[PDB]
């Protein structure tokens, strides 16, 4: 049936706004702006307005929570959806807030929070609508009493609202806007998506699971480093699929007499049981049940030998999930990750700049922002922010702002609304935040791009026919008997864009990249720490389709003596053989190793199955410095009068370092010549106390100037051997003159 | 209003003298000296001699710890400021020691702490006030029973103090001033402003704190070697 359309997340947060596909669109007569009833799963009718958009599937239709919540359906679920041109614009609209999300704040609502909405937009109405309004950083959710032409009306601008005040105490049945959802879960995406592939069918259709008969994942373990919301993304999917949530925190349970914690976790699995489907979370698993060694007493070992029992029993159970979150997969006993336990498994890691930038617009949603605030900027500059660092940094400008502005002055919510937070907030916020992830490993999709070198044709299509063909032809390679090539070896002069490439290519193909720089394996062998290494694989086959790169595999040989007597071999460089001979090619992790040092690589890395390939990365040629230029000089205003062009001609035989500290130089002096400027501009205020920006771009001379210190790091002498190398490397190649007879 | 004033932190450690921001005092039409009558939140009305200084912000008002016990205000309150001319010069004003800042100490206290204080220097007083006074390696606080023009005056070099024993016992509304406050702390001004921003809005205003959606700070964690304060 046409009209049956399964519901599906919203991508724009308006309550009465409804998104449908093109061809469902068309199919429906529906046009864009027409109002139309949605018939809920009990008898809950409600008007909204049809969108049209793209990534909407045609039997899907995007909603929001408010009117989910207003249609009692939930995601999956199936609406009837028709046409309402018959609508009237209504003139008296009684509503009255839900008493428990005004607890606190004073003033007349409808003048701070009811006059924004229904005003410069036709917002269609229904009786018993539950609507959210968010203002004063505070979210306000009003129920419609009543409306003139009930059920159905239109806010027209010169319709008018009565309120009597008098909060509604909410009645039951009606879950909460507050309540976590999908929309409340930002930098996840993936991770949120694979946990909801896991978990809906199980939650959401118990029968079908049960009597179909297939194994349903019975334990999944969400583990990442602390402030990632594991909490939140458990929560948001027991709301989402209607799914009974019990949360078990490990420190309550082991803050607990022994025999008490038996029983608090018997209880909790019993009572999952009672309310299947259910999930059951346990926050902090590794306080529970750490590693066999971390546990001494013997309490703890019956604990965890109890949760053991209740996770294997769970298959008496029915329709009972249990989702645990930790650090690290390797803080909690090993035991627990066997088949039928937590075997499931999902990585929330650090958010990445689209993440952190989602997580900034949830944060800030409610809030007042000034018009000069771009959360992009912030997102792009909060680098190792886990998400509750976010929160608090929102939290931190929220309340400079507040300061900035009580400082002058149960809470007047006509304030509140007027009290914006502006970029100056969020940047100190950012100067006094502490970032909780500072030092944990990056996996997210590289924002550099092809045209950020902009040169090595040659070098594109072998990393294209390396990495991107294997992830977008994999039919291909199964046509023909060929096995993906495993990695490839850049070398050549330092500083000339192998880690560029690495990061283009990774970016091209939308995997993310892992970047193991020479400091890090340094540290494994100084350590003798090289089992670190099986860690980053696992990582990377985490994160598969993944760019494993390694920025300086010589680092190690280089430490030893470009020698120290001993052979190639080192216990690093051996465990990362180890690993990539243990590396099923389904997965799509592909290595990349870079050196400037490429003979005293260890031979055992350059074999077949392993880094077979090696490329020359020489200096950039023109065309690639005016890509470097370019890509370097794009963040900072220059005068027009500038010939890039000629900067790159002139500048040969430089690596993109070269023209990197080039262009930085310019902006110093600029950076100089503007605060010089300004010191003589309030010099003259001050004794003249009876404007523009001297400089306001780098001009030519700026860039004249840096080039008097410009610098060519690579000698002719090293650009001489590397050429030896490849050389050496193509004069073997001597049997092109082959062909059949 | 103009009257009204933040409290704040002072510099000088007069414990009768408050100072305002330069743009101030000729806005509130008051001088060097000019003995203002400041207003308390309990109904409490403490005179005090007025000053100035650069660093003071201009809707600050910099008190010491007695006059803002004295006024039953904390930092960040606001108090009403209004010059007060209309100051008589006491001649007699009987005063009497707290027992709690007195015992173990004997011979003549007047003499002892009251001499060197209320002497070269006009202080003026209020009836009811507790005023501190440092001196012998102790710091005894004074209640100011009566004054001869009830209820402010000012100490002349002529005027005459009275006491006999009978320690008076502070009353629950009053604080002792040995209770522990930021000019009891030095060496970590830096931290102690950090601590400060941290947990005042949160503490101050609980209820605004509640009906407002922002995330209060719930657990700072203070470490330095031992010795340096924290508690």
């Amino acid at each position: 049936r046409p009209n049956r359309l399964i519901v599906d997340e919203a991508i724009n947060e308006d309550n009465s706004v409804v998104s449908l596909s093109q061809p469902k669109m068309d199919e429906l007569q529906l046009f864009r702006g027409d109002t139309v009833l949605l018939k809920g799963k009990k008898r809950r009718e409600a008007v909204c307005i049809v969108l049209s958009d793209d990534t909407c599937s045609d039997e899907k239709i995007r909603m929001n929570r408010v009117v989910r919540n207003n249609l009692r359906v939930r995601l999956g679920d199936v609406i009837s959806i028709q046409p309402c041109p018959d609508v009237k614009y209504g003139k008296r609209i009684h509503v009255l807030p839900i008493d428990d999300t005004v607890e606190g704040i004073t003033g007349n609502l409808f003048e701070v929070y009811l006059k924004p909405y229904f005003l410069e937009a036709y917002r269609p109405i229904r009786k018993g609508d539950i609507f959210l309004v968010r203002g004063g950083m505070r979210a306000v959710e009003f129920k419609v009493v009543e409306t003139d032409p009930s059920p159905y009306c239109i806010v027209a601008p010169d319709t008018v609202i009565h309120c009597e005040g008098e909060p509604i105490k909410r009645e039951d049945e009606e879950e909460s806007l507050n309540e976590v959802g999908y929309d409340d879960i930002g930098g996840c995406r993936k991770q949120l998506a694979q946990i909801k592939e896991m978990v809906e069918l199980p939650l959401r259709h118990p029968a079908l699971f049960k009597a179909i008969g297939v194994k349903p994942p019975r334990g999944i373990l969400l583990y990442g480093p602390p402030g990632t919301g594991k909490t939140l993304i458990a929560r948001a999917v027991a709301n989402e699929t209607g799914a009974f949530f019990f949360l078990i925190n490990g420190p309550e349970i082991m803050s607990k007499l022994a025999g008490e914690s038996e029983s608090n976790l018997r209880k909790a699995f019993e009572e999952a049981e009672k309310n299947a489907p259910a999930i059951i979370f346990i926050d902090e698993l590794d306080a529970i049940a750490p590693k066999r060694e971390k546990t001494h007493g013997e309490v703890e070992r019956r604990i965890v030998s109890q949760l053991l029992t209740l996770m294997d029993g769970l298959k008496q159970r029915a329709h009972v999930i249990v989702m645990a979150a930790t650090n690290r997969p390797n803080s909690i006993d090993p035991a627990l990750r066997r088949f039928g336990r937590f075997d499931r498994e999902v990585d929330i890691g650090i958010p990445d700049a689209t993440g952190r930038l989602e997580i900034l617009q949830i944060h800030t949603k409610n809030m007042k922002l000034a018009d000069d605030v771009d959360l992009e900027q912030v997102a792009n500059e909060t680098h190792g922010h886990v998400g509750a660092d976010l929160a608090a940094l929102c939290s931190e400008a929220a309340l400079q702002a507040i300061r900035k502005k009580m400082d002058l002055i149960t809470i007047d919510a006509e304030v509140m609304n007027s009290l914006a937070v502006t970029m100056d907030d969020f940047r100190w916020a950012l100067s006094q935040s502490n970032p909780s992830a500072l030092r944990e490993t990056v996996v997210e999709v590289p924002q550099v791009t092809w045209e950020d070198i902009g040169g090595l044709e040659d070098v594109k299509r072998e990393l294209q026919e390396l990495v991107q063909y294997p992830v977008e032809h994999p039919d291909k390679f199964l046509k023909f008997g060929m096995t993906p090539s495993k990695g490839v070896l850049f070398y050549g002069p330092p500083g000339c864009g192998k880690t560029l490439l690495a990061k283009a290519i990774a970016n091209e193909c939308q995997a993310n990249f892992i970047s193991i720089k020479g400091p890090e394996l340094l540290t494994m062998w100084f350590g003798e720490s090289e089992a670190n290494v099986r860690e980053i694989f696992d990582k990377a086959r985490q994160a598969a389709p993944c760019v494993l790169f390694f920025d300086e595999l010589d680092s190690i040989a280089k430490a030893r003596g470009g020698g120290d007597g001993g052979g190639a071999a080192d216990r690093v460089i051996n465990q990362i053989l180890t690993e990539m001979d243990g590396m099923s090619t389904k997965k799509n992790v592909f290595i990349i190793g870079a050196t400037n040092r490429p003979d005293i690589i260890d031979p055992a890395i350059l074999r077949p199955g392993r880094l077979d390939q090696l490329i020359y990365i020489p200096l950039p040629d023109e065309k690639s410095r005016v890509a470097i230029l370019k890509a370097n000089l794009r963040k900072s205003p220059v005068a027009k009068d500038v010939d890039l062009e000629f900067l790159a001609k002139m500048t040969n035989g430089f690596s993109g370092a070269d023209l990197t500290e080039i262009c930085q130089r310019a902006c110093k002096l600029a950076i100089r010549e503007s605060i010089e400027s300004e010191i003589r501009r309030e010099r003259e205020r001050q004794t003249n106390p009876s404007e523009d920006d001297p400089v306001p771009e780098i001009r030519r001379d700026h860039f004249e100037e840096a080039m008097r210190f410009a610098r060519r790091s690579v000698s002719d002498n090293d650009i001489r051997k590397y050429e030896m190398f490849a050389q050496t490397l193509q004069q073997s190649r001597g049997f092109g003159s082959f062909r059949f007879p």
